[PDB]
DNA sequence: CGGGTTTTCCT
């Protein structure tokens, strides 16, 4: 598994939208529970959903897969991740629906040999014999850091006009500025492995041949998420992003680093990693840290400089 | 016995679901009675059921048991905890049904020598001669703390879309933020001990040999629950969790610590533990405390740092 | 792709306006989150939106296109970029609305062969069969650099009167001064290429013939943005602009240069460019730097003197 | 302006 926590600083941003009222376009907001010296309070803060990040990741994965020669589905070749949900998609791609429970494994292998996206990002088919496949990359909402007593975020509305020589043309757009945080998880030990229980079916040899390439592509795809190629309204509201802190852990057992809420979340996660490897009888535990804000790190930890170095190191091992 | 009270802080969460209405996925809610300065009131608040936690605990126990060589049932090798309820499971596993009341102990031992899950988590078989085994781990609903006059919890709905080039695609998801509390109990003095009354039956020597490993594995399995690996919808709604306060008590007599609703529940439970050991003629009483919010603790109390240290200490003693 | 970061110094400026209160004309202001040695703070600073920059760029593109003989739409011939959104524009230009999804490609090609502005800057038609084309040039707000603990910006108000021989004439104007920074992106590989998926439609041969001229004009149009020809109230409040630092990158793969916030943002982006070309299996990566403040640059970097040289170099390659 | 929840279980 590869687990990570990342902290970003974003200014003058509008990357996720919600239903509009009047001539105003609104930014997504959510309630958060925060702890101050006086107790616990409830606040409303701008957020960014995780499905936009999932879409960006899967689009980059499609690009890399088509570049490197891996198979890509017909519908997903165009950036429409309906996958194989409805029967219309099955008809377009040309895959017979499963007949019974015993036939499920064949259908899963057939779908899994045509589109890498269905293999990595999971899918669901509903019918007489529904077939499920959980995603191999897990994301979450992007929240500003709940540090201290004051939330380091702000939201406002802005005024815009459309010029016309014959007036008979005014709209408002919400803009936010915050210090976002988020964490991610990716289990590369289950890529290119069937999930439905059953007997062996012809075609798994090709999967075993392509396993290494699929894992390499899946690990490569994370560069988009770690770089900042996500969100909408990028044509006229291009944001100003800057990485601040990053922790990545590679292990052989389940593990979850601390959220990027406290100023000291790198020392704690490394100590916890050592103790967890000791207690769970693991055999591999490595840590990589990127720091640009000069906070406490610890001892005996590899320190990197950019994200390309981290991607290369993750690929090599 | 091992009895514990734990306090968590969760933000932007959807971990337990219930039946859906329209295009809206709903979060579990329950009524709670709360005391304010003006009297008593009834409120509707999001909660998380205990059966999700039980499933997470049993899945982790399956993983550890397979890793350490302890026997695991065939159906329970797959993460499907029907245990030995119906006749189909008995036919699959290959165990003869009990004949009379006198044969109940043999059936319990045979079931108990094949699946550790049936041993630790209890089971039921209904028929001509019913057989019961109560669970050795007990859990409860996860509730936000009912401190003060305002409940520190909030629930809202969010708007999501599925993109398509040929419109002919909209759903809503309920998201919560709360300060959750829950308590648990695990009696390790009865693990690998038959429950049905009767005579001695061949095969108990193997259970006596495996008792130590079974107890060790059961104690290890709590790390998943104390870490935060439970609940659904984790692929796109990965939650942000953080521990705040934990009290764990090891005794030789029945005891129940205070619920984590009042800010002073560590001092009270320690005083009660001392007096209860005095009054019930016990011979062992230990307490461990993890504090990360700076609330009153007391004197002469072991203070830990993480949960791995607690797990190691519980294993060693 | 062509991606750039630019730094400017502006004194006594008022280029973007918002709703006015009383006899005071206000300058656009926005919140920004800044990092200092004491933590993170929220501040209110004057800004300039990106839509004014888009209008300036599109006006210059119209001028160049009409000068070089490329087709220009009737409505956009006058500097009114409603494009083909409403039905009145369609009636004026004389293009039939699309009938079904299968006819979308024909409509896109018909619109795309008449006005280069719709081709480069994209457009949208709403109706029974909506048609979309994302802009090929992406801009953002113009924020002052968030360097150090003190923001290098200031805003004040100024007093003015109107003379009259028969009093019965007083107003206030907001004026700012800052060190602005902004970044831009332009992917020239998709200019003069249809975006809607479908079958071949007559008229694409002319598009392929005109592609070279369209790309050349689009590259030429960046001179207005890089020179300082944008914003309003230039008749009486002509600002004093001076270029300070510029980085331009030409690649075959997605890339985003570092924002012009830190004093050392040229070496970092070149190192990242090299590593990214190594990791993403690219085949082209070139950089150009203009420096007039004597900051660190690096080694093996082409150095220019003016912006016209950069424009010529970008055109030639 | 188009689009507004899909199955498989109900002791």
């Amino acid at each position: 598994m590869i687990s990570g926590s990342v902290r970003f600083l974003v200014n003058l941003e509008s990357l996720n939208g919600v239903e509009s009222i009047g001539n105003l376009t609104k930014h997504r907001t959510a309630p958060v529970v925060l702890k101050t010296s006086t107790g616990y309070l409830v606040r409303y803060v701008p957020v960014i959903s995780g499905e936009a990040l999932a879409h960006a990741y899967q689009a980059s994965l499609v690009d890399i897969a088509k570049k490197e020669g891996l198979p890509v589905g017909s519908l997903s070749s165009q950036y429409e991740f309906i996958k194989f949900s409805t029967d219309e998609a099955l008809k377009i791609e040309g895959i017979k629906e499963p007949k019974d429970y015993n036939d499920a494994r064949r259908f899963e292998v057939e779908v899994m040999l045509k589109d890498v996206i269905a293999d990595v990002g999971g899918f669901m088919y509903a019918g007489g014999a529904p077939v499920r496949r959980t995603s191999r990359i897990k994301l979450g909402y992007m929240i500003p850091a709940l540090r201290g007593d004051e939330i380091p975020a702000q939201l406002e509305a802005q005024f815009h006009v459309r010029f016309s020589n014959k007036p008979v043309a005014i709209f408002n757009v919400e803009v936010s500025s915050a210090l976002y945080t988020f964490s991610f998880e990716l289990d590369e030990d289950l890529i290119a492995v069937p999930s439905t229980f059953g007997e062996k079916v012809k075609g798994e040899e090709e999967l075993e041949r392509q396993k290494a390439k699929r894992v390499k592509s899946a690990i490569k795809a994370l560069y988009s998420l770690l770089s900042g190629n996500f969100g909408g309204k990028r044509s006229r509201f291009l944001p100003s992003m800057k990485l601040m802190s990053l922790v990545v852990t590679k292990t052989d057992f389940p593990f979850m680093p601390e959220p990027a809420h406290d100023d000291d979340y790198i020392k704690t996660t490394i100590m916890r990693l050592g103790k967890a490897k000791g207690v769970l009888n693991g055999n591999l535990a490595k840590a990589y840290v990127i720091n640009n804000e000069g906070i406490e790190v610890g001892e005996g930890v590899t320190v990197l400089s950019t994200v390309e170095d981290l991607v290369v190191k993750l690929e090599e091992e």
